[PDB]
């Protein structure tokens, strides 16, 4: 299914070599600022995340007060998050930190979601 399944950490560490390093993380931003966008900006709103997140979460996750995200900040709200997931330790996580159990924090910077099946 391709689009769809381009989607989580489970598009990043699939592997599970032991976890994402940071360098897997910075490619889930990647892939999730592309297939959150219908607008086609990446600059991420109460219509790109439809669902997904309130309006007033959404003026969470952003740094210099647009009220929403950028292709930057997809890319950099998930790093300023990467520790944090991991209730310790440094610079890794497994899915077990992530997936919407321990990590569900940075889920918010990297899970997105499509519109389709
Ligand atoms: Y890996
Ligand atoms: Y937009
Ligand atoms: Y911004």
């Amino acid at each position: 299914p391709t689009t769809t399944t381009k989607v989580d950490i489970a598009a990043f560490d699939p592997d599970k070599d032991g976890t994402i390093d940071l360098k897997e993380a910075l490619a889930a931003g990647s892939a999730a600022f592309d297939k959150l966008d219908p607008d086609k900006d990446g600059t991420l709103d109460a219509k790109e995340l439809k669902g997904r997140v309130s309006e007033a979460d959404l003026k969470k996750l952003d740094p210099d007060n647009d009220g929403t995200l950028d292709k930057k900040e997809y890319l950099a709200a998930v790093e300023a998050q990467f520790k944090a997931a991991n209730p310790d330790n440094d610079g890794t996580i497994d899915a077990r930190e992530l997936a919407s159990p321990a990590g569900s924090a940075l889920v918010n910077l990297i899970r997105h979601h499509h519109h389709h099946h």
